[PDB]
């Protein structure tokens, strides 16, 4: 990973926050960027934790994957530096901008998500923890996966309603249970941020799955889109389709958009 110097780097507003450090919006020289610093005292699973971010997203490089600019490693705090994203996570864009969009920009949004994801698949990366909250968009609408490392715990055990089943019932991560996941974010963005299931409890959810139910069909959504977020949610893992299938789909539907005029009924 690129070592950068700190006199090259300005932070200027924080945009983020947690006990171990910030997150600030800031320019790198010159380029807005954002910069997570890392506190004094860090643990070495702290370190580890924090600069293996850095080291997997450096090993990345995909349109619809959040880009590493460089890490400052030599001088203390520690920071990771990014690519500046202007609208933020996607999940609180959605909900500040409800209505905003036309059904073909959201299904595109759905189709940059879905190729970083086959990318991160195809890579041998399970994410573990996708969902609206852990991507981010710019200023072009483009959606990048954010959020990597290993540092993660399931809720009650990375919460329950994005997880799939078998993550859940026996620690089965796969890019199948990442499928499931996406599945889960196409009904957050047809939605414009609506919370999957509502007030159910995270028990009510997993009783409701292991039942049969799914997550009802959004307002003014396309049949083929609930169509497509309906099969990332088949119990059985290998019914479900591949990031590569989720992508071909969505292109068509984009390159057909006509198709996207036909609704589910809500
Ligand atoms: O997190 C960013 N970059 C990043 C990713 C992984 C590791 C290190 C870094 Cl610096 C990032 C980039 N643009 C924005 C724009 C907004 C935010 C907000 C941070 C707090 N929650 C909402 C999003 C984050 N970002």
């Amino acid at each position: 990973t690129t070592e950068i110097h700190p006199s090259c780097v300005t932070r200027q507003k924080v945009i983020g926050a947690g006990e171990f450090g910030e997150v600030y919006k800031g320019m790198l020289k010159e380029v807005p960027v954002a910069i997570k610093t890392l506190k004094a005292g860090y643990t070495e699973k702290q370190r580890v934790d924090f600069l293996g971010e850095a080291g997997i997203m450096g090993q990345f490089s995909h349109h619809n994957i959040i880009r590493l600019e460089g890490v400052i490693s030599k001088y203390k705090p520690m920071m990771i530096i990014t690519e500046y994203m202007e609208n933020g996570a996607l999940d609180k864009f959605l909900r500040e901008k409800d209505g905003e969009f036309s059904v073909l920009q959201l299904v595109g949004m759905l189709r940059g998500i879905a190729a970083g994801m086959k990318y991160l698949a195809n890579m041998n990366y399970v994410h573990r923890d996708l969902a609206a909250r852990n991507i981010l968009v710019n200023s072009n609408l483009v959606c990048k996966v954010s959020d990597f490392g290993l540092s993660r715990v399931l809720e009650d055990d990375i919460p329950i309603r994005w997880t799939a089943p078998e993550a859940i019932s026996y620690r089965k991560f796969t890019s199948a249970s990442d499928v499931w996941s996406f599945g889960i974010v196409m009904w957050e963005v047809m939605t414009y941020g609506e919370r999957p299931y509502w007030e159910l409890s995270n028990h009510e959810v997993m009783k409701a799955i292991n039942d049969g139910f799914r997550l009802p069909t959004p307002m003014d959504c396309p049949s083929a889109i609930y169509q497509l977020m309906m099969q990332c949610w088949q119990q059985e893992r290998a019914r479900r389709p591949k990031f590569a299938d989720i992508v071909s789909i969505l292109d068509k539907l984009i390159r057909a958009p006509d198709s996207l005029k036909t609704l589910a009924d809500f």
